[PDB]
């Protein structure tokens, strides 16, 4: 029978917090909005905003926040007033919610249907919990979304792209948000016509509450999971939300830099079993994908257990080919079991991760989107090799990190199955694009134990071999040129990693 993992043992690789720098105080700058009073920041205790007083940004470069005096609605009206005296209303029944949600929201009376909601509220949770949801839940979400311009004082860039840029805010802000994400309060973020959010994904959670689908429900349970646990216990970390954009990248060709460490096992979880880890999201690149739709897959269920991680569509433009975007802190309030059509909420998670210096609890999450292949072939030209290179590569380096200071990445199987990425290929793709960054790979087959095997193989012979970035890649294009770029059937008659063995071992 095949072992369970092969390669380094996991215990030997790099983890945060033990690996980590030494950070420097927490501060703003021209690269860092900083929305919390880092001067009284103390472990275990909610942190103060900054500045002590609301301060309205209504422009193109920032957030609009629904607390906005310039957020009007029909003369002309005051949009958080009337947000204010919808919410603050007594529910008992689910169809009071939606009237509710309704009230500044009239364009779309029509257009969004609650069916889903009102099944969970009146049918799949049992009458306590459901007493318990319109009695206590809801109106704790309610009274920290009005909150929302006392908690979340100051604007809230836009991350666009191109843009390096971080935010940093307290998870107790993040909560302020998604409650109002949840009622569906963030002005200009609804219609299919818009333009300047075209290029953002949705943030408004009224798509949760539509339809039929059995998925809806276990969506709406991990989700009041989470709200539940922060209007009853306010969280006191931070997380940090970071854009990364490369216009640089290796010269794969040429690259000298060795590859590095793997461990590779077909048991096992990102989230789960590579803790302190870099653990990639394998993301749509508007990120966060579906999550707040029909989508409940690898990235999806990751923003549903992690739901501070959601709270990136409002500020975080698509990603475009050269971008990913880095989140450090966020919280594990949820369990589950299955995936897609058989995802169930488990239970309520204690997440109990150690904080770093900036009291960010030592997750580190790096959303970076494969491209999808509807022609199998296409994904071995060297232009998409390359392409799928910088995209890991982007995700997985750390500018001004001393590489003994970087943990090991926790990735597995991106972009491939029906997205038609082949997992052989991605495998290599990514240990390659590691050992640029210089740092080792933990890769999860989810149940594959053949594929588990053939990547250490690979990775094995390589290393022995000694053949480094450059000597791979070119290995790569060998391939291309030779069984790839005139093959007129969907695949070709030899695979990449038999290709690969006859090469080398006919080789000098």
């Amino acid at each position: 029978p095949e072992k369970k993992w092969l390669g380094t043992p996991i215990e030997e690789m790099r983890k945060m917090p033990r690996c980590g720098i030494h950070l420097p105080s927490l501060r703003p700058s021209a690269s860092h909005t900083v929305t919390v009073r880092v001067d009284l920041l103390r472990a275990g205790e909610v942190p103060k905003p900054f500045p002590t007083h609301y301060k309205d940004l209504w422009d193109n470069k920032h957030v609009k926040m629904p607390c906005s005096e310039q957020n009007l609605y029909p003369t002309a009206g005051s949009r958080w007033e009337l947000i204010q005296t919808a919410l603050l209303n007594k529910f008992t029944r689910p169809q009071n919610l939606k009237d509710a949600i309704l009230k500044y929201n009239v364009a779309y009376s029509k257009k969004w249907d609650f069916t889903a909601l009102v099944d969970f509220w009146d049918k799949v949770l049992e009458e306590a919990e459901a007493q318990h949801l319109y009695q206590s839940i809801l109106p704790d979400m309610v009274k920290i979304a009005l909150c929302l311009p006392n908690i979340c004082t100051q604007p809230i860039p836009l991350l666009k792209q191109k843009m390096n840029h971080s935010v940093t805010m307290s998870q107790e802000q993040i909560a302020s948000l998604l409650a109002n994400a949840f009622f569906c309060t963030f002005p200009r973020r609804n219609a299919k016509m818009k333009s300047e959010y075209s290029s953002y994904p949705d943030i408004n959670f009224n798509r949760l509450f539509e339809g039929r689908s059995s998925r809806k429900p276990e969506k709406l349970k991990t989700l009041f999971c989470y709200f539940r646990r922060v209007t009853e216990k306010k969280p006191t970390g931070l997380v940090t939300f970071t854009r990364q954009s490369l216009e640089d990248f290796p010269e794969w060709e040429r690259c000298e830099k060795p590859l590095t460490r793997l461990h590779v096992t077909y048991e096992g979880t990102i989230e789960g079993n590579g803790r302190g880890m870099l653990q990639v999201d394998f993301a749509n690149r508007f990120v966060g994908g579906g999550v707040t739709g029909a989508g409940l897959v690898q990235e999806e269920i990751r923003f549903l257990i992690n739901p501070e991680l959601i709270v990136s569509r409002l500020f975080t433009e698509v990603l475009d080919h050269n971008e990913c975007l880095i989140i450090t802190g966020t919280e594990q309030y949820s369990e589950y079991t299955g995936y897609a059509e058989t995802y169930r909420w488990a239970r309520s998670h204690e997440d109990g991760s150690e904080k770093d210096d900036w009291q960010r609890r030592c997750t580190e999450i790096v959303a970076i989107d494969a491209l999808h292949f509807r022609r199998y072939l296409d994904q071995f030209v060297p232009e998409k090799v390359r392409r799928e290179l910088n995209k890991a590569y982007c995700g997985f380096l750390r500018p001004g990190v001393p590489s003994e200071n970087l943990s090991a990445v926790a990735t597995g199987n991106w972009g491939c199955g029906a997205f038609g990425g082949d997992a052989r290929l991605k495998a290599l793709i990514q240990i390659l694009a590691a050992a640029a960054a210089e740092r080792d790979v933990v890769y999860f087959t989810f149940g594959d134990s053949e594929l588990m095997r053939d990547i250490y193989s690979m990775h094995t012979f390589l290393t022995e071999r000694k053949l480094d970035v450059g000597k791979v890649y070119k290995l790569l294009l060998r391939y291309y040129n030779e069984e790839c770029r005139n093959c007129s059937t969907p695949g070709p008659d030899i695979k990449l990693y038999p290709f690969i063995y006859h090469a080398v071992e006919s080789s000098a």
